[PDB]
DNA sequence: AGAGAACAACAACAAG
DNA sequence: CTTGTTGTTGTTCTCTGGTTCACGC
DNA sequence: GCGTGAA
DNA sequence: AGAGAACAACAACAAG
DNA sequence: CTTGTTGTTGTTCTCTGGTTCACGC
DNA sequence: GCGTGAA
């Protein structure tokens, strides 16, 4: 038990042999700190203890080709294993997924990613189900649904009606899922609000463009090195990138005026009304908070959609101290928040917010349809629960929730609040933690593309479609079912 | 001694624990096969044997930060060590270096790379001396020479007159080395011949451009997937890339006509006189042989410069069976080979070729200056050799070489031929293997940039200038002084 | 050339 | 014999040859 | 002073 | 958000 | 006390949100 | 049939 430490002169040879691994095999300094790398050294000291210090390393060490073939083998294994645990969630309603498409930068295979999302031991599960190519079929709806089913047939899922799907409004995607539950990613919606709002306020184009021309010049003249925080990409459309550049420009205002002065290029910054820039950055600062809040799948996010909208109605509260150009932006942004964000919300966004214990808010109209909604879902739990055998009624259990009060203490976790409430509310708290499992966005699947890209790289470019789907699910699995 | 193998059920857990390293820590399948990775497992089985199977892995395993600090520490160590072995070569004449500049794709620091080249135990040493930033000084000659000296002062080299330098004709570089021995990279020269030759034969622009428009369309329409050998980049100037595209296009002729036919885009290939394309590819095929021959620093290359030129005079031998457009190219190419390649050769390229045992060739004029050259260098050996103490004369030893004959057997290694000849020729064979050490090009330093780029990557982007210079020299060192 | 990666396609070989 | 599991070959894909110095008229 | 050349 | 990387700048701590 | 060697913090940099489907007039 | 929208 008591893991013995090693002599000082011994460990001087660990950092002597590790720093040789990294220079000879061109590997990252932080490979040594990897949760998988350590367990693989546990195994090699054990074997050393067993067979002594004169073992056939070559022979005993596997071959990359077989390592390739084992991940391919172990892939199917771990898929079958949870083939049951997954199958549970989809049956017992509370399973949500997010899908989107993505295309790699070397072969350019169209890819479809799927994740899955459910609640368990007072914790959330963001698991990467599949990432399969369409080889090169047209990205048509029916081909997508074709490959959607194939991911779920891997774990023996097949009704996929009880599944709540969360995607962007990509026309081809939207149609694929017209047969089942589909929730609109609120990050694309929010991004749509910004995009359309700033398009609709071209009074602000003059400041912005000039900023972009600053960044563009700093990149071209090889002088981002004199900044303590280099200036960011203009508008290659990374969600809220317009705030991003503006801040990095503002956060380096003094150094920039100085650098441009030395260049004699002072001409191209003086026309920038900084007063406005600043004002934009404060207004969008509130927004960036909502972006990160809604990219969370390790804590309930769906429920935070409605109150975010109110914060935006408030950042954009009309104020008689504003220059007309900002007045226009706030005017426009409240307009889009209505016709774009509100317009594409559903009773999954309200009900998720209803199950927030400060339930005082949505007192108006919405409870009459939420009650209609809430009742019919708890009824489908029982339906599928009676199939599992082979006073205190819900319509009142509802209003017993509506009478309670709570405070919003900074340590409050409404996810834990329902695990610690299932006794009095046995069948409603199973509905709640089912909705708190739904992610407010498809950012999960977005990270899968980030991850996928982390694998299929310059040197690793020969990598196969199956190798990638395996390696992803595995990594994802060894995170949801291991410590 | 007899390294014992492990049980079958034990190794099933090696490939069970290795395939977990690779999915959890997103690492290449071929990390398991790395010459540095194995020696680092040798150490961990040994320690397991010693302290048993219940060791504190965490505590004993180093920290990335320290791993960073050890490579930085061990860097200076290994630099001082060979501080002597290096210092030898530069003193004893037979040291050659290659330098060039390069700028990384994330910080864009101007970089200066240096390698060193000498002969020893019948083998060649391509060693990466330095890769240091100019931070952000102008890439001016005197700044370059400033940083040139700083690399050589690391190993306590300081006269750097006896050093033979090999670089491209970059104006700023060329001047830095105007004080010492500087040989023109024959790959840039050869590349200059192609470039200027094809510029000077615009009759061939019509076929070529149409090919480039083929590639450009295959990339844009996502249909390189139906090729068994995708079509290559048009003209982003990778040395002989014009042959490269042409071959990949030709090597997929039938599939391309078919793919374009399906697209209805048959219009954009039919005007390509394939007859010519083919002819270009045969002519440039000979050339690509010379490119790879001259990028070699693990075998003498300098000596193969002159005879290559003759092969080109021969690939381009005038032939009455040629369409005028190819006649023009060969006409132009013999013209540039003279005024570009020949024009920038020196008696280091002839003398290196003289020390090829089929010495019958260069019988004309050149021996009268080579004898003038050859004598004065063997005289400087003695000069520095007499300082090392603190009949059969050279002018005849010369012509004793000129009388011999040899055959060009396919297994002949003229590098080994001089190690097996030093007895009769004690002071001339030291001159020979000094010149056979000089690389015909700066391709060595080019690979260093390839290597450098392999380190400073997307995720590893924070990497420091010192970290990179270290990691390079180390990797380079553990290859020239280890088995 | 030099490096880094991955497979297809075998060939070997083994279990059944 | 058929399966299934390996190991080895060879084939394919990357990547650095890159934009501002120095000079002469 | 500006074009040319080579990277 | 989630992931991967690296340091500067400390703080700890130790040797001398 | 001064050195030198560590370990820990926090700050900075990456990266996926991406171009062709589906629809309606 | 072609524009518009959303990616
Ligand atoms: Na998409
Ligand atoms: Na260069």
């Amino acid at each position: 038990r008591e893991l013995k430490t090693v002599s000082a002169d011994c460990k001087k040879e660990a950092i002597e042999k590790c720093a040789q691994w990294v220079v000879r095999d061109c590997r990252p300094f932080s490979a040594v700190s990897g949760s998988g790398f350590i367990d693989m050294i546990k195994f090699f000291i054990k074997v050393g203890a067993e067979y002594g210090e004169h073992v056939n390393v070559e022979e005993l060490l596997p071959s990359p080709i077989t390592l390739s073939r084992k991940v391919t083998s172990d892939a199917k294994e771990k898929k079958a294993l949870i083939s049951r645990e997954i199958k549970s969630a989809v049956e017992k309603d509370g399973a949500s997924a997010t899908i989107d498409l993505w295309t790699d930068n070397y072969i350019k295979r169209n890819f479809l990613g799927v994740t899955l999302h459910y609640h368990e031991n007072n914790e959330l599960r963001d698991l990467i189900l599949g990432l399969k190519s369409l080889d090169f079929e047209r990205s048509t709806a029916e081909n997508i649904y074709k490959k959607l089913k194939a991911i779920f047939s891997q774990f023996n899922v097949e009704d996929l009606s009880s599944i709540k799907f969360v995607t962007d409004r990509g026309a081809n995607v939207v149609k694929s899922l017209a047969n089942n539950i589909r929730i609109n990613c609120s990050s694309h919606l929010l991004s749509n609000v910004l995009e359309n709002s700033f398009e609709e306020t071209p009074e602000l184009n003059m400041p912005i463009l000039a900023c972009k021309n600053i960044v563009k010049y700093f990149k071209k003249a090889n002088l981002q090195h004199r900044l303590r925080s280099s200036l960011k990409s203009e508008c290659p459309t990374r969600w809220n990138s317009t705030y991003t550049m503006l801040r990095s420009i503002l956060d380096n205002w003094e150094s920039v005026i100085q650098i441009l002065s030395e260049a004699g290029e002072t001409q191209r910054i003086v026309h920038i009304n900084k007063s406005i820039i600043q004002t934009m950055v404060n207004i969008l600062d509130g927004f960036e908070r909502i972006f990160k809040e809604l990219q969370t799948c390790s804590s309930p996010s769906l429920c935070f959609v409605v109150p975010s909208i109110l914060k935006v109605k408030e950042i954009c509260s009309p104020d008689v101290g504003d220059v007309a150009d900002i007045a226009k932006l706030k005017v426009n942004i409240i307009k889009n928040v209505r016709i774009i964000w509100e317009e594409n919300l559903s009773i999954w966004h309200y009900t998720a917010f209803f199950f927030y214990p400060p339930a005082l808010h949505m007192q108006q109209e919405k409870v009459a349809q939420i009650k209609e909604f809430c009742l019919s879902k708890m009824e489908d739990l029982e339906l599928i629960n009676r199939m599992s055998s082979f006073p205190v009624s819900p319509s009142d259990e509802f209003e017993f929730y509506r009478k309670e009060i709570v405070i919003l203490s900074e340590d409050f976790k409404v996810m834990e609040w329902w695990n610690l409430n299932s006794k009095k509310y046995p069948k409603l708290s199973k509905l709640a933690l089912s909705l708190l499992s739904i992610p407010a966005s498809s950012a999960a699947s977005e990270r899968t593309f980030s991850l996928a890209g982390n694998i299929i790289t310059e040197k690793r470019n020969r990598i196969g479609q199956q190798t990638v789907d395996s390696l992803l699910f595995l990594n994802s699995f060894y995170k949801n079912f291991c410590k």
